[PDB]
């Protein structure tokens, strides 16, 4: 395991605190045993998400300090559409306030476009793996979410270059079944998240746009993670070895039409979101009519001014290799820590957060009643690190059956936040779940109390099995 | 004209710049003729909405400063949840990222439920007045947005109390046609802003509450100005001449179940929005099921944890009885100035901006010419000062007719940031209005362009007659 | 009297409150009858200073959130100095703490620096007008403090262009009378902030500089106005009437060897002094040895660097002429109101103050009851405005046999800090002293409890004579 | 060596970075090879000092915006006072722009009122050690600066609990020959930065108190690092194991009658300082009457009123245990990566800074050539790393004479600012001196080319010889 020291010194803090062990059970009972209900202040070490909790700069506060909070045609509107075109080569902007505005914004669009010429009667959308707020837009708008990545995903402690790739064949299998007029959009998702934040290959985005293309489907990028899914390439393909990161992230936008960003993620902000659009000026002019009534006006898009700014400076400032060599290492560093130690994750790490593999640490739990939920809060119990889970908890029903979906990963996610925690509060995490091999053995499984029928495990309450 | 001193002192300043008349006729041209699609950097003073661009306190900023970023269970939310419970007496809250998400998330949920009682078979909701933004979401989700405000709201130069109530007469006819099933919700605007942002009294509330409570009628407090509305109400009600502000707030939740806010105005945010509900839990978890994959997980709503911690004392600053006066204090002084000169306006001004009736100043053109744009457009070009219309343009088109909607006002709406500008701003902006005295009966209307089939004013580029 | 509309709109505010006459008379009683000795919670509009008052832009602070802490070599330190460079023509700075740290730092050196050749055994400063704080680090080091000033500063309703002027006869009889081995330095302030905040002349300093030069005697400009000098110049030089800002300040320059300035009055700052010499750099290096043990390093001379980089940026705004035109006509504007009124005022008004003759307002109360001090407590009990004394109790005793010095003017100065108050806050503090005129015959004058023997007019306490 | 987890997190970051090696050696040839005149864009982890380099909390920014910039009265001040009050049970503060300020305040005051009774003719200051400014105020106002440090102090890799204290005996002779009329007063200097930050025992502390109180002596406690002394206390002395650090505190102020800090130490501030008064009223007048002209009006003393609410909240956050145990033990963590690779330490390491006995790494290099600022130089060509030298560059020249290369100790300090720089810039630091055993053997000596008469140090210039 290698510390890989931060390319930045500390400007300002914020206190944590470790709670008791009474007052960690007390809060775990109170919120019916799912983390997502505990208040921060029950919290340590938090790895809920990478989504929002990044520490910004003091370039990107000064950016906050002058941003424009016009209501119409903000000065950081038209930056934000120059850095754009910079970095993507795309034409058109659209704010929005958060990822999934962004998919609120596109998705219906893409879904009425298609369905222009009496097409897309019984629509699906294609990814490599949607992830929760995305599938569950397309399951809203009456349409179907197909994941189809590669299945060296789902061997976790085998080594692989691309565990967030397409599956090639199925793309092509799922093509001929539903067939070319059904397939409102295919969905790039870099990296992708549910694989475990796993690298995508230029040349799987590049012949998944060319397949597309064939058959004019629109392709959308899932944007989040598109700067750790760089830095993969650049480290792992032999052809981008002495590309900068910008040249790996301007070819990578050559493979798609549009993008949907949630820039809460590689753009190191607490909100935001975007949707770029490449040339398509039609599908363009449709989402700002949709983003009006549903975010804001075309230039704000429920995003404060200042919001904009620190955009514009994030988005540069999630592109610096040295910054991505530390931030992806920091996740390596925890993730070693762990597998020297004989956790099994998924390996090698991805670019945002360490995932155990629970369906080999709890195997006595079916997954069924949630593995890696135990685990995570039998962590948070003995340590006060709160962490999230990826497996069948948050994979959700079956829309048309209404009968749990087939998981073949159950994850624990270990998710960092970008420039908030050092290695020794990885060291921290390490050795807390480290410090559990034994009561891995007896732990019990989790039953539901109360269930949202849509994103159930953001609101859902449980409780232990006997 | 009187001249309220400012009960505060400026803290720190940004530089705005008078661009030359070249310039204005170049960027109107670029613009469509429509100010919508002007560049801020081509505005001078900025009157097109008072939302999202008020001047924050010190007190916000630093709480924003210490604003708690995290994913779930930010201190914020719950300080937020407070709040509301000091200043309404609501038990829930859902934050939202402005006042139309909070609609999206609220809206579609009273309809769902009414439907699934069997109810709603042909469903209206009904108002003093539904704004732009709430009547669009009536309408996507299928239904009617039915306005009744009084009819001395038309009656623009005759003072009256209360132009923004209910007029009774018509809320039982409509309770009579279409049967208490067909109408999902009463929204209770305040101020009414559609008429003016004029007040509703507190008996009009309580009786418009009373009347459909009779009826079993869920009513919705559209709560945007709700302090400018609660201010006029210790203003021109004897029964509250001595009590506080947050006293006659206390009372005027009294007579809703729930609220919409868009914290972009009364609170003093340039971003925010706000769901609260009184005590029906049902609802209130319906709200929170939608929340999640339209706005974000349900304790920040689509918000930076700084702008939760912004709202929290927003909420508390906008209800300052001193502060209040100042500020409706600063927009009847414009609108004295303008009245001092002949220019009609809706009289008595209201809280948040004057609004000059174009019907009575430019008798000329015709209402489907849009009369009150043809005076923006002027004003911006002999001033730099933007502008916003309130009348045909805004109306836009009546849902399954395809027709222009009948508007009973033709409106220029001179919108008022709070804490930005002082009365020696207002003096340039009657000034220039004033000027133009003699070129009023010159004007023409304007001819669409691309016209967009929800929401037209936002986007519409427009071309002079000739 | 004409209101000039602000070129900059507000972004942060600060509340201020009115307290009661009961608490105002309680406070003053406590405050030993001498407002500087009261809290700021209990004043309403605080005139006492222009100092470090101001309120900043938000490139300001912008600027201190990016600013380099570094104890040596700190990134804002160099650009300070080209700054200096830039505006000034320059070669070397020492930043300091504020302008009497300045003071302190500069000249001691100058002194030394005089007696080296046998010289300055009878040292003496001559001014135009020292500053408090200026004359007390003279007479500190034993040198004598020799005001100048120009006849027609005492000719205080009578108009002049240029009432900050040397009195050049009084210059050269000095010279002669001293001799010029004796003049350790001739001191331009500018504006002249003892005569009432009133312009030299550009003729005035260069006249003054030849003379010096003549007679090898090293000149300082007092610098904390420069840039309210360098706008009177331009409005009332013809030789300057198309000149820019800059460039006025450029040609000032000429005509001085070093500058001491407060960049808390024209740099826009809340704290900040500036040491800077034109070209002689044994005095910079012994003014580097003074600034070591005083002030600090000399890189940052006892400032943080977020100060550094907000007076690079303020040092910018400062100059530019439409904020110059607003700022100095919203003194004027407080001028007129009571001039209008018949209240006697150093006439033309100054950059930074309204100073009010209380020698003819109070003519019954002697100067050593100190008669502008009666006015100013009048006006904090009626009103919560507070103001400061420029009079006997300001200009104190003499250095031999402690006698008080002989003042030519007794003013009450009404001091504006910098894009803080709006012109309705003048009309708040003209309306209130306007309103004082049956009272004015009927005050009485104060006589000391505890006299300080440095500067007694901040710390005195006082009782009234009755 | 242990590293110890932050008991906090990250909210924000300013970038950093290595200058090329072609860059080090172009800024430090240019610098004259005097790392105090490189600018800090050459130069990666800045170790030249803990004063003002520190990150604050977002609480403490979120003070600074509500400050109150009024030039009379400003609440913060009333804020402070009673926070002074809080702390040390003092009644009287005055603020100042940074410790030397509030040195200039009080120490001219001191002597005058010392000799306004008929003493003081031939005046001296007594401290365990006096710091730099503190020795050149006491000089400048015609005072000699006596330093007594225990002996301890002067053993480097001998472990001792309290190397800061005073020698107790020296003390007394000193009382004895100068005459109790002629010490204008004793400065309790606590940690004792020039011996290293390392702390004085309470007992100690009150032992000087005791002897002072029996002779009518005044005595000032230079506060900068008062609470790492307060956390060495309560580490190190069993009476206060389960004290907190605020009582430890309220003790040690019960042995001054004054103070005098930098409030850009341990309140964890990039400007500032204070003075405080126990309850001498007469004193307080005429420190006020000198604050005036040399720092701003005395509710503000040279300080913005962002400042003075900053110190507020920093006063708070620099007593917290759970902070002080973090910080204090990173110091520990380098020290114990250098003294375990065999590099000579001052042992134990002190609150703020490791110090490396440079005469032991650079034999052949007399102290005329400047031993440590030799390491300091090596050291920043190879890694970008800025060290400041306490040694025979910093020491002088002999009045009239020649170089007082008595330098008693040849040191190296590693100044650690609070809450900036992790464990893995320790490592990167630590990795890059050990890094430096193979070349040591060069043994580049340094021979100045411009020098200053007087602080030479701050701004002198030299070559490799
Ligand atoms: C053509 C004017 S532009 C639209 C912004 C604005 N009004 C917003 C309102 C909203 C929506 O809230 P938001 O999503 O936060 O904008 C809901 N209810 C009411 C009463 C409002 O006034 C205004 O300027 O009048
Ligand atoms: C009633 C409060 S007097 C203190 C502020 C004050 N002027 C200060 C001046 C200084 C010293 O500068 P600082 O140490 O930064 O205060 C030097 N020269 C000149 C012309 C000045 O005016 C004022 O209010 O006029
Ligand atoms: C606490 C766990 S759920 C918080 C969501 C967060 N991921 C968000 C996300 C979005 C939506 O972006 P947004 O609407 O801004 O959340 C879209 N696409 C992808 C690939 C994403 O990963 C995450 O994985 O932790
Ligand atoms: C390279 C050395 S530069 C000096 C800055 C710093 N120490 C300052 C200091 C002061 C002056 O305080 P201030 O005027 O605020 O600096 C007073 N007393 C003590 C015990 C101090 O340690 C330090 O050790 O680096
Ligand atoms: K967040
Ligand atoms: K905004
Ligand atoms: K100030
Ligand atoms: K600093």
């Amino acid at each position: 395991a290698k510390r890989i020291v931060e390319p930045f010194r500390i400007k300002m803090v914020e206190k944590i605190r470790v709670p008791s062990r009474e007052e960690r059970e007390a809060a775990l009972k109170e919120a019916g045993y799912n983390p997502f209900l505990l208040p921060s202040s029950a919290v340590y070490i938090d790895l809920l998400t990478d989504s929002g909790t990044n520490a910004m700069s003091d370039h990107q506060w000064a950016a906050m300090i002058t941003g424009d909070e016009a209501y119409a045609g903000s000065r950081n509107y038209y930056d934000l559409k120059d850095k754009a075109k910079e970095l993507f080569n795309y034409d058109y902007i659209i704010p929005a306030h958060q990822g999934r505005g962004a998919e609120n914004i596109l998705f219906p669009v893409l879904l009425k476009y298609k369905q222009k010429e009496g097409k897309a009667k019984n629509p699906v959308f294609i990814s490599n793996f949607h992830f929760d707020t995305t599938a569950a837009h397309v399951e809203l708008n009456g349409c179907k979410a197909i994941n189809i990545v590669t299945e060296k995903a789902f061997d976790s402690e085998t080594y692989d270059d691309w565990k967030g790739d397409f599956d090639i064949k199925k793309l092509k299998e799922n093509i001929a079944q539903h067939g070319a007029d059904n397939i409102v959009a295919i969905v790039s998702t870099v990296t992708c998240n549910s694989a475990g934040g796993q690298p995508v290959s230029m040349s799987n985005l590049k012949e998944v746009y060319e397949i597309a293309k064939q058959h004019g489907i629109f392709v959308v990028m899932d944007s989040a993670r598109f700067c750790e899914n760089a830095y993969f390439i650049k480290a792992r393909d032999p052809k981008y070895k002495n590309a900068t990161i910008k040249e790996v992230i301007f070819d990578m936008y050559k493979y798609a039409d549009a993008l949907t960003m949630s820039a809460k993620k590689d753009p190191l902000l607490n909100i935001g979101g975007l949707v770029a659009i490449r040339d398509n000026e039609e599908i363009f002019t449709l989402a700002r009519q949709r983003c009006v009534p549903m975010e804001g006006f075309v230039t704000y898009g429920g995003l404060a001014g200042r919001d904009m700014a620190a955009m514009v400076q994030g988005l540069e400032e999630g592109t610096e290799e040295e910054y991505l060599h530390y931030r992806i290492g920091q996740v390596k560093y925890l993730g070693d820590r762990l597998r020297e130690a004989g956790i099994p994750i998924q390996y090698p790490t991805g670019g945002h957060a360490v995932f155990v593999d629970c369906k080999k640490l709890v195997p006595q739990i079916p997954g069924d009643q949630f593995p890696a939920q135990a685990v995570i809060n039998a962590l948070y119990l003995e340590s006060g690190v709160r962490a999230v889970e990826i497996g069948s908890f948050l994979l959700g029903r079956d829309p048309a059956t209404g009968e749990q979906k087939h998981a073949d990963m159950e994850f624990m996610r270990l998710t960092i936040a970008r420039r908030v925690y050092t290695n020794d509060h990885m060291d921290y995490i390490a050795d807390a779940l480290i410090g559990l091999k034994e009561k891995f053995a007896t732990l019990k499984g989790l039953e539901f109390e109360y269930e949202p029928p849509v994103l159930r495990h953001f609101t859902a309450r449980l409780k232990p099995i006997e």
